[PDB]
């Protein structure tokens, strides 16, 4: 009944939009946020939180090397990348690294809640 989200996006004002979103539902409730890859994976190692979004294109580490540190620590985390136009040419990294599904920025709130309540039914 409750989906313990973290959002990890290296832009505030995306981060800020999904939070807005998911505000709206009881269900995701964001437990934590992180700017690059390399905060994703310690968070995440705290948190446990039961999903992630995960954008891709991010400095210093980036999404698709979070998602393979933690998909190899705490494999039952599903990780859904946070993708758009300009990332597409890492689309295939992240299908390689394990990523449960997508979202897609610009958001459109329906279409992240079908895409999150399909893993969490
Ligand atoms: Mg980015």
């Amino acid at each position: 009944s409750i989906v313990k989200t973290m959002i990890v996006d290296d832009s505030a004002f995306m981060r800020n939009i999904l939070k807005r979103i998911l505000s709206t539902t009881n269900k995701y409730v964001v437990i934590g946020e992180a700017a690059n890859g390399a905060d994703a994976i310690k968070m995440a190692e705290e948190l446990q939180p039961d999903l992630i979004s995960m954008d891709i294109v991010m400095p210093e580490t980036d999404g698709i090397t979070a998602t393979k540190a933690i998909k190899e620590k705490t494999p039952e985390i599903k990780i859904v990348m946070c993708t758009s136009v300009d990332q597409e040419q890492k689309m295939i990294d992240a299908v390689n690294a394990g990523a449960d599904g997508y979202i897609v920025k610009p958001f459109q709130a329906p279409k992240i809640l079908e895409q999150f309540n399909k893993l969490f039914p």
